């Protein structure tokens, strides 16, 4: 169907069907047993954040891997379900769909992770030059296979130098993945979200630090943004100056896998409204606090 | 009378195959995955086919894409699906299955589905004159006890000539399967059920068990890597020794392809003592494969 140019935006990055079972104790090997409960999930990050996006309003398309067969399957018409254009998926001819497996112990809180196996190729440069880049306005980056988004950052980046300002697509990058081979991705992106936990393996102990600390990473004029969990988050813009909000917790938590997606997307859209740094960050607390109250997506509204 | 029909569960089996078993806690990464169809009667009628054997598959199955993906296995292989019992409330049972790379050894969590179990309601509509052989799963003993008792009944009508053979299985450590030892010509007890009665080997679960069997049965015990034993009317033991491969990559289903085999060969004319070797050889040659195929 017919896409209005510039009008949505879009998403690159990982999807994975998450399957998921209580248990009463940690099974034995060799031994077979019943779960109390089990749930098959999409998952992945750039897949979380499209789930989020859509949720709050924005025509929204993911683009990632995927390889024909019933997982691919279940995971089309998961996206659809959730309202998001999959038509820019990069059909694969090797590998598996990632698929993962957990065991989250009832009788203590411990989850034990199969992690989907490292078989189909990530979205190449090449994949990414087929696209029509004029459906889109914004466009966000999962930092995965950093030499090769990297190609897809000076595509944009080119696309751009030829537009209108009003034209342009804005850009945004997420380097969650303590992973040397990412860092290259800070000086991509008007925006750029650091995880928490990257943040932390560099050795930084906060917010503050970490982004006073990786600022001089970043091309001129991007914002730095660093979530921080119950701490709230910080941005930190060309001006210097450092912005924060406080976190919104909810009355009991329920579930944080992938509050911190909600964010980001949050942010994302937000700004992709002109909504101002400091208004997107609070907004980004707000919509990550009510997720971490509930049960997946269902009611952040 | 040329078909064999096996009674029991089908199930979706996401595998994962790995380097070593994961400690409690821990995030290892996966070497590679499948989706295969499963479930204890499943998988026999698998094994069944590939033998040669025509088969038919008899249980419960709601409708769905996983439903389809199972139905299209079973046609795939040739089983015939015609006496399924279609469900409406509940869905397909699935389960994780991690196969441990380095020893075959398999580890099931198994998401049990409500899905209501074939009854004897079910049974009683089903031409028994097309079966050769009809094999039971063990699950719900209070109306497979029923089916049991159908069969017999059509049996006591026919010449020994044209009489179905029966074969139960008792695989849960579970009381109230323990009933099911009364039926069939063939009752297979698994080396579970065994320990969990106090039970150390296959030939002391078979001298303790015998007591529980119709008369003139014969009951069977596998026992992994110490091979299987099979004890009759004549009261003499009898043991085949195992054939494990080289390497054991996968064990997902090695005793359901022991139990189809012994039921092959016995429904071929063959000795006990054959039919054991026979379910070992093929048992054995399913350890060194991923899945089923390659084992003829
Ligand atoms: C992200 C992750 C965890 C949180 N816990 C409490 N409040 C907000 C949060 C945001
Ligand atoms: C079950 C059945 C047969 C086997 N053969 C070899 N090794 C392990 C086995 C487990």
């Amino acid at each position: 169907g017919l896409v209005p140019r510039g009008s949505q935006i879009l998403c690159v990055g990982l999807v994975v069907l998450d399957v998921i079972s209580l248990v009463d104790k940690y099974p034995k090997e060799d031994s077979e047993i019943r779960c109390l409960s089990q749930r098959w999930q999409r998952g992945g990050n750039a897949s979380n954040s499209c789930t989020v996006l859509s949720l709050l309003g924005a025509p929204c398309a993911f683009m990632g891997s995927m390889a024909p067969g019933h997982v691919a399957d279940f995971l089309v018409a998961d996206f659809r379900r959730r309202g998001v254009d999959v038509s820019q998926v990069a059909w694969q001819s090797k590998g598996d769909t990632p698929s993962s497996c957990c065991i989250i112990n009832n009788s203590n809180g411990n989850r034990t992770i199969v992690l989907h196996d490292t078989s189909l190729p990530d979205v190449s440069a090449t994949d990414f030059e087929k696209v029509d880049l004029t459906q889109f306005k914004w466009i966000h980056i999962e930092g995965r296979n950093a030499s090769e988004q990297v190609k897809m950052l000076q595509r944009i980046d080119a696309h751009n130098t030829r537009q209108p300002p009003e034209q342009k697509i804005r850009v945004s990058v997420e380097v969650e993945k303590p992973r040397e081979e990412l860092f290259q991705l800070f000086g991509y992106g008007d925006v750029v979200f650091v995880s928490k936990d990257v943040a932390k393996h560099l050795g930084f102990q906060s917010a503050e630090e970490a982004l006073r600390g990786l600022y001089g990473r970043v091309r001129k004029g991007a914002v730095l943004v660093c979530a921080w969990a119950e701490e709230g988050a910080d941005a930190l813009g060309p001006d210097g100056k450092l912005l924060h909000s406080d976190a919104f917790p909810p009355p009991r938590v329920v579930d944080t896998l992938g509050a911190g997606d909600t964010f980001n997307a949050s942010v994302i859209f937000s700004l992709s409204q002109g909504r101002s740094v400091q208004e997107a960050l609070r907004f980004g607390c707000q919509v990550a606090g009510k997720k971490c109250g509930l049960q997946g997506f269902d009611g952040i509204v």
